[PDB]
């Protein structure tokens, strides 16, 4: 008949943001799509083809993007002959985005917040420990700043305040614990309190996207970037980069900015599988306008060649009022 799948997303419902999530049921017609735009919908998002879905094993960092197109209980299945169900975790995120998405989310809200929380998620979890004070320090006041929209603007400056953050919070919803350690619980205090200064008169959505302004220089959220290589017969190794700001590039230098390669909105189709021969790789093949030769990309896995086809593969629908895939598989 039908299963429940619990998905976890990014839409703030006050409480601990880990239980943030929505139990939804499909049958064996429900595909991906679906599901991802049944969510959106109950919380009113308007960027729609922005949102993806995520897979991982709660065991290691192994990563599967659910193709919009694949139906839900023939995805559930696969994976869950590999590992049982509680090692699993589904969750709802933004991956396709769109030119200027911080200012075009401006305008949706509910994705706003989202791609904010999300966002600020990974944050907490990969660079803050090794991150500058001032930026920890900074990125936790904004969020303060935010969570405490109605909150006066030297609020933190009594004592009582701030120890209500101190106690009852608990100042590691904001900071990374090496920046709670590596000072004395009255130095941090005033670094706290003359960092917020700054922040003292900005509102949520200024927050918001003053949060992001001060954590790109340091973390890239704009795009995802691969270690494979390009050619059907002088194969080079190189580093990808894909986002709405570059399209499909590769890296050079460090600083150096990508090279351009093409355009989301000249991919005619998709199309990957494994070696052909005895190799635990994966192909990655896209038919562009106005190239003579395909793009032909060789991935460490088939997971990552299939990964990298759904990013394609969303930002082809995004850039186009398409809801048809352009991966080509075996009808």
């Amino acid at each position: 008949m039908e299963r429940v799948l619990k998905v976890f997303h990014y839409f703030e419902n006050s409480s601990e943001p880990t239980t943030w999530a929505s139990i939804i049921r499909h049958g064996d017609a429900t595909d991906v799509r679906g599901i991802i735009q049944k969510i959106v919908d109950c919380h009113k998002v308007k960027n729609v083809a922005c949102y993806g879905l995520r897979l991982s094993h709660l065991q290691s960092e192994e990563v599967h993007w659910l193709h919009l197109d694949m139906g839900v209980s023939n995805v559930r299945e696969k994976f869950e002959l590999a590992h049982p169900p509680e090692e699993w975790k589904y969750e709802l995120r933004i991956r396709y985005l769109p030119k200027g998405f911080l200012n075009q989310f401006t305008e949706d809200k509910p994705t706003l917040n989202f791609f904010y929380q999300q966002v600020k998620n990974d944050y907490m979890l990969e660079i803050a420990d090794q991150v500058d004070q001032e930026i920890a320090l900074k990125l936790g006041c904004l969020e303060i700043r935010r969570s405490y929209g109605e909150m006066r603007g030297n609020a933190l400056e009594k004592k009582s305040n701030y120890e209500v953050l101190e106690k009852d919070v608990g100042l590691r919803r904001f900071f990374p614990k090496s920046l709670l350690d590596s000072v004395k619980a009255k130095t941090l205090r005033k670094l706290i309190q003359q960092t917020f200064r700054q922040f003292a008169n900005l509102n949520r959505e200024e927050s918001i996207l003053k949060f992001f302004e001060i954590l790109s220089p340091v973390y890239r959220f704009d795009k995802e970037c691969f270690k494979c290589a390009l050619g059907s017969s002088w194969i080079i190794s190189v580093e990808l980069a894909i986002g709405p700001e570059e399209g499909i590039s590769y890296l050079t230098d460090k600083g150096a900015n990508p090279t351009h390669l093409a355009d989301f909105n000249q991919v005619q189709t998709i199309q990957y599988s494994n070696s052909e021969d005895k190799d635990r790789k994966g192909m990655l093949q896209l038919k562009i306008a106005g190239a003579p030769e395909p793009l032909t990309v060789t991935a460490p896995s088939l997971t990552i060649a299939e990964n990298m086809a759904d990013l394609i593969d969303g930002y082809c629908r995004l850039v186009n009022g398409a809801t048809q895939s352009f991966i080509i598989r075996p009808q």
